[PDB]
DNA sequence: CCGACCGCGCATCAGC
DNA sequence: GCTGATGCGC
DNA sequence: GTCGG
């Protein structure tokens, strides 16, 4: 927060270019400043200064002036007047809107919560769960609901089979104290990269926590990817709990190393370090490393044995998960 | 300049 | 039914 | 919108 005027402005600014301008490289070019910017360690007081970061040009320096001046930005206040800005910006607040949907409803007449509620028919069963918890998933989890939590995933996860590894990753691998969801990373010995001896693997763990009651809704499911939304139980007479968003991705058990990698983030980081390993002749996915031939052709993939191993690969230091919040 | 911007699972759709 | 592109999200 | 070659 030492630069949270300006990092604020950045994101605000990237939110715009993805849901309404649907620029995607817009919006990651204001995320990475805002990044770059947040992990700064003084208090900026120019664009120039902030123009030596990598990830702020000529147009964010100017911008950081103009804040820095005024305390805001007319390009913002501008846009925050505008209904058609601030109708697609919050609808796709809602999970399953996205940028196109969003622009879609409005030209419908569907511009705000009571409308998207009185219009359910016209939403996909995603886009019907993100309404229905549209508060509650706005709301952060303390680290210590992600540790009860952690607590009842995993003990049930080893109830179906002693085999079973289910590894908490996102935010709160990273040691934060508060996660915006819950991501699971989930592996089994029968299933790996070179095969699958057992069908419903995620299945099972999925019905698991149905029955339990721990999970209670499902926005999409598939082989390897479970995304839904759980509850923790409160006890008697006590207000329940918000209920969260929680993914599961169960992953070759071989491919352990590039998996947690992956979940463990952040997304920011993701980028960086694919973009890295590109620079260094190498591809990164949540599978494998594999090298990149003359061609431009991705190789077979290299041995892994450790998170740090992907890290040597690209000749970049290994950094702990509490280092890669970017 | 100007091309590149990480990589992929699931839901949905049009076209065959 | 299939494949492929697109939307959305992680 | 920003970067490198
Ligand atoms: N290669 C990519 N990896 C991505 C991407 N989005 C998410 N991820 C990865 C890294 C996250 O930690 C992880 C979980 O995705 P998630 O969106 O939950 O992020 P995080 O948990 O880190 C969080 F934003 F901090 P939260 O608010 O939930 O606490 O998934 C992406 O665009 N590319
Ligand atoms: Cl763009
Ligand atoms: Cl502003
Ligand atoms: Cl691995
Ligand atoms: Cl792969
Ligand atoms: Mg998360
Ligand atoms: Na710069
Ligand atoms: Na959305
Ligand atoms: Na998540």
């Amino acid at each position: 927060t030492l630069n949270g005027g300006i990092t604020d402005m950045l994101t605000e600014l990237a939110n715009f270019e993805k849901n309404v301008s649907q620029a995607i490289h817009k919006y990651n070019a204001y995320r990475k400043a805002a990044s770059v910017i947040a992990k700064y360690p003084h208090k900026i007081k120019s664009g120039a200064e902030a123009k030596k970061l990598p990830g702020v040009g000529t147009k964010i320096a100017e911008k950081i002036d103009e804040f820095l001046a005024t305390g805001k930005l007319r390009k913002l206040e501008k846009i925050r007047q505008d209904d058609t800005s601030s109708s697609i910006n919050f609808l796709t607040r809602v999970s399953g809107i996205g940028p196109s949907a969003a622009r879609k409803f409005v030209d419908e007449g569907i511009k705000t919560l009571e409308d998207l509620r009185k219009n359910e028919d016209k939403l996909n069963h995603h886009q019907r769960i993100g309404l229905k918890y549209f508060g509650d998933f706005e709301k952060r989890i303390p680290r210590e609901e992600m540790l009860q939590m952690q607590d009842i995933v995993l003990n049930e996860v080893k109830k179906v089979d002693s085999e079973y590894i289910a590894t908490v990753c996102g935010s709160f691998r990273r040691g934060a104290e508060s996660s915006g969801d819950m991501d699971v990373l989930l592996t089994h010995p029968s299933f790996t990269s070179e095969s699958t001896k057992q069908p419903k693997l995620l299945h099972q763990v999925v019905e698991q926590l149905q029955k339990v009651h721990f999970i209670t809704d499902t926005l999409s499911k598939g082989e390897t990817k479970f995304m839904g939304v759980c509850q923790l139980p409160s006890k008697n007479d006590e207000k329940e709990y918000p209920h969260r968003r929680i993914d599961i991705r169960l992953i070759p058990k071989d491919q352990y190393y590039c998996g947690v990698l992956y979940f463990t983030g952040s997304d920011i980081f993701n980028k960086n370090m694919r973009a890295h390993a590109l620079e260094k002749g190498f591809t990164i996915n949540e599978y494998t490393i594999r090298p990149l031939g003359v061609t431009g052709v991705a190789g077979e993939p290299l041995p892994v044995d450790s998170e740090k191993d992907i890290f040597d690969y690209i000749q970049w230091k290994y950094r702990e998960p509490k280092d890669r919040s970017e």
